[PDB]
């Protein structure tokens, strides 16, 4: 599913997204647009042999299983595929786990280097 802007937007707050450990709404809009493009199929393989999984890219090193990542963790108890559903349920349970275990949204290289420090409010501007 390729999610619009204010869609994506009413589907987090409704999973409980909205300032979850601090971070407003316009944080995870901004991190999704610029992780997927909106897209929940969406799949990157990275060298070490892992791979990203769903709109916000989650990784099969610890977070997620997809049986081709050796010795790796299943943290969120989960297969990879669960993450590429048009639910975002899985994805969001996951990113909770994710943001709050030390390094908050840094996790997200997209989210570092094009959405920290800008006008994040921008994303949501306009949706009811
Ligand atoms: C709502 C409109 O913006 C729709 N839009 C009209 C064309 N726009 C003109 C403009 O954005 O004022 C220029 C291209 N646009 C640039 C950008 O938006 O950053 C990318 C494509 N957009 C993506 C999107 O906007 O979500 C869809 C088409
Ligand atoms: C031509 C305009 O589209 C210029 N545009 C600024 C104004 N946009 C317009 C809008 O989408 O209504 C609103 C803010 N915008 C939210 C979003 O677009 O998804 C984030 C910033 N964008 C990033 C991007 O385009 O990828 C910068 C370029
Ligand atoms: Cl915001
Ligand atoms: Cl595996
Ligand atoms: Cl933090
Ligand atoms: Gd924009
Ligand atoms: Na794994």
């Amino acid at each position: 599913k390729v999610f619009g802007r204010c869609e994506l937007a009413a589907a987090m707050k409704r999973h409980g997204l909205d300032n979850y450990r601090g971070y407003s709404l316009g944080n995870w809009v901004c991190a999704a647009k610029f992780e997927s493009n909106f897209n929940t199929q969406a799949t990157n393989r990275n060298t070490d042999g892992s791979t990203d999984y769903g709109i916000l890219q989650i990784n099969s090193r610890w977070w997620c299983n997809d049986g081709r990542t050796p010795g790796s963790r299943n943290l969120c108890n989960i297969p990879c595929s669960a993450l590429l559903s048009s639910d975002i349920t899985a994805s969001v349970n996951c990113a909770k786990k994710i943001v709050s275990d030390g390094n908050g949204m840094n996790a997200w290289v997209a989210w570092r280097n094009r959405c920290k420090g800008t006008d994040v409010q921008a994303w949501i501007r306009g949706c009811r």
